[PDB]
């Protein structure tokens, strides 16, 4: 009953779909957003932000082909508000917006949430604030505790209309701010859960990956992705046809991805290591 937010048009993030933007190839990206549906996306997640090119142009360009060619809404991935616009403009009912953050303040949270409320869009919010990312627990229940208030209170939003974020790190490096740091989130989603009755939560669950060989990425979003689900997760951006349910992952594999996810650390055993090894060896 999780919501799967195909991850893969996103020109960062897929070398597949800038290619096809960047040449105007229309029939090839709906190509793309089809696959993603039938392998389970039951919604899209769309950035087309990249660094010297307009991310309105290709949006007015891609926005009214996408209404007319899909039936799944749209998360409209964007720190840009006319981004956002453009979005609630030409899919009407088919938006989620992500997503307001406080990073910028007050006024820019307030911005993007009276997008989602005078539109009806369901709103991702982050968890990241003036001084930056909650990493720890404790930093992601109290960023989170401010903006429910204000989302309840002063726009009046519903908790069923909001996606809680609690940020996905890579596990990935093995340093030691970044190995506890999706036990972290897990941890913060359980209790969030009691204390926020009724709200969404969602995750990238892809990049608590990043660095590893495909094969291991895989099996590890998958299982990170099943923590968080018992954690409380409703929503999640996947690569869609690339979860594995949890009986096809063999059981070394598994019980690896569980030590790295949850830092497990002894003596003669690094978790990290273990598990990049299991991926030569098998
Ligand atoms: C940080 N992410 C995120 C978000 N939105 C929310 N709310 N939360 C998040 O954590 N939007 C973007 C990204 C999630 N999407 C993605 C999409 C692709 C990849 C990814 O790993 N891409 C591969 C594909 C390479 C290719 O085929 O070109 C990569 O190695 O970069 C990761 C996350
Ligand atoms: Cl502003
Ligand atoms: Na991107
Ligand atoms: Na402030
Ligand atoms: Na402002």
């Amino acid at each position: 009953s999780l919501f799967l937010v195909g991850e893969r048009l996103n020109a960062t993030g897929s070398k597949r779909f800038r290619e096809m933007l960047f040449a105007r190839d229309l029939e090839g990206i709906l190509a793309l957003a089809r696959e993603q549906v039938e392998e389970g996306a039951h919604a899209l997640d769309l950035s087309v932000a990249w660094t010297g090119r307009d991310e309105l142009e290709d949006l007015r360009w891609l926005l009214p082909h996408l209404a007319t060619a899909l039936t799944v809404p749209v998360m409209v991935d964007s720190t840009s508000p006319e981004a956002m616009e453009l979005a609630l403009k030409y899919l009407p009912g088919r938006v989620l917006l992500n997503s307001a953050n406080l990073e910028d303040g007050l006024e820019r949270f307030d911005r993007v949430a009276s997008l989602a409320k005078a539109h009806g869009a369901a709103l991702v919010v982050l968890a990241i604030d003036e001084k930056g990312m909650a990493k720890t627990r404790e930093e992601k229940v109290r960023v989170a505790l401010r903006m429910y208030e204000r989302l309840t209170e002063h726009h009046g939003l519903r908790p069923e209309d909001l996606l809680f974020d609690l940020l996905t790190f890579p596990i990935t490096q093995g340093d030691e701010e970044s190995r506890p740091l999706a036990k972290e989130t897990l941890l913060a989603m359980e209790e969030l859960r009691e204390r926020l009755p009724g709200v969404g939560f969602v995750l990238g669950v892809s990049n608590v990956s990043f660095g590893l060989k495909p094969r291991a990425r895989r099996v590890l979003n998958s299982v990170f992705l099943d923590e968080a689900r018992k954690r409380g997760l409703t929503a999640a951006i996947v690569d869609a046809g690339k979860i594995l349910p949890i009986s096809q992952i063999p059981e070394e594999a598994y019980a690896l991805a569980l030590d790295l996810i949850y830092d497990r650390r002894k003596e003669g055993f690094d978790p990290l290591l273990a598990f990049m090894a299991y991926f030569e060896a098998h």
